[PDB]
């Protein structure tokens, strides 16, 4: 929808120089990931992820435990219904 | 927006997850960069990168020239107009 915004030639030389540009948050397309013990519910931890990333590793969790995870996908001021797991270590 | 879609647990041990998850194409996001010498005839090179890279950094260049250089989003089927910034090695 909108064209990249800023935008700058930097360190242009005799042989080279650097593009550089921003984007607006209209088109951050974005992935949040939350996660934690699933009967705690106030214990979550997000996780905000390129939409590029098609994995994720959670780490540091407490054996034995049953954790659920959430996934939703962000544009500016929409959100995806979310997209809920469950699994135990 | 579409969620993430699939989504598996995947390689669980006692004290990490792996969750994966992929997104429909029509929903995928970058930027196309063209850049070459502004006003002779033919070349140009083109490239696209994820929302993810702000920046890229371009060689081979000819010493004391000319060139423009065009960033557009990419949307699935949708583009932007471009936003075009001359400069001069």
């Amino acid at each position: 929808l909108d064209a990249p915004s800023q935008i700058e030639v930097k360190d242009v030389t005799d042989t080279t120089a650097l593009i550089t540009w921003s984007m607006q948050l209209s088109q951050l397309e974005g992935i949040e990931l939350t996660y934690g013990i699933k009967d705690v519910p106030g214990d979550r931890t997000t996780i905000d992820l390129t939409e590029d990333e098609n994995q994720y590793s959670i780490g540091n969790l407490k054996p034995d435990t049953e954790y659920e995870v959430s996934l939703i996908s962000r544009r500016g001021d929409m959100s995806s219904n979310p997209a809920k797991e469950t699994f135990t270590t």
